[PDB]
């Protein structure tokens, strides 16, 4: 029931979620190795080359519980905002981790 | 009770929906044909040449699960925490399309 | 149980609530004279001079609501995510009018 | 019952909360010392010395009751869009004091 949080001081990364841009640094991110955002094979499709920021057309109230994923360093709860459907859509899509799936599930 | 959602790579639009921004791609807002934002002559009128962006002066907190339909190729449900009759009068605005306002009413 | 909402085409104000930007026309804001936001003689002390904006260090779940009610043309509504306290205290500040000040309280 | 909110007139500050944006004034932060905002030796080590904002790889829907706090001098309650668990680890990063923090739970 206890989890870590990365402390600050390194390279920090943008997040646009269609429009709605999270800032964060890589090692929130590399915290989960695996997942579409831990490594960069699975994300590089998804970094604009030109902004230098990381685009996501999907639901902009759900990232701030995949976030928080990583900031909180495993605590995946959905927000009691958008319906149970799409925040499972939106982490089968960022494959978070079956076994992180199945937590999530089993606390819904 | 399944939906396409648009896969990334073209042409990205920004809508400012009173002063909240939004960014998506041109396929998602292709993907309804009619509709305030499906097609291009019923939105011409609400984009800002100068910006290069489309401006609401509509309510903000609306636009979430309006450009969702969009996103999620046809699932529209209003998030908690606009009343139904805002929502009803937004979806009315926008022009979700027949059907889909009946569907949505239906789902109320 | 009706209300007006402005149509588009003149001149756009930026109001910062403590970070958070809204864009609105004058119309919206001139829909009702009176009030602090109505008036440009209630609004000149909150105008930053320097950014062409209007700085309101409150809080700013508040004013998604403060500001539908001059674009919805007389629908005021607090937002349930913010308490009934905090609401009042903000649309007091806003002087919305005491006939609608009246009428939100009865309408809680 | 009552709290005291800051009137503006001087220094803004900007604080960055994950890629969220909050600007206050320095007289908001200084209405309570000691807590992490309050004094500038406890959040010097946050503060962004090329972007002169204050970054907190933390959880953004939270800031904006910790904000309300100083900003309603004294008035600290759990919006209802996050977990309880989740606040109490935000307050008590920030330090909002032994006396706020068990209020805060007598209040839940």
């Amino acid at each position: 029931p206890q989890h870590f949080e990365p402390i600050p001081h390194c390279e920090r990364v943008v997040i646009n979620v269609s429009g709605l841009r999270f800032e964060t640094q890589l090692r929130t991110l590399n915290q989960f190795p695996d997942t579409l955002l831990g490594d960069p094979a699975r994300r590089l499709r998804y970094f604009d080359p030109l902004r230098n920021e990381y685009f996501f057309d999907r639901s902009r109230p759900s990232f701030d519980a995949i976030l928080y994923y990583y900031q909180s360093g495993g605590r995946l709860r959905r927000p009691v905002n958008v319906p149970l459907d799409v925040f499972s859509e939106e982490i089968k899509f960022y494959e978070l981790g079956d076994q992180a799936i199945n937590k999530f599930r089993e606390d819904e």
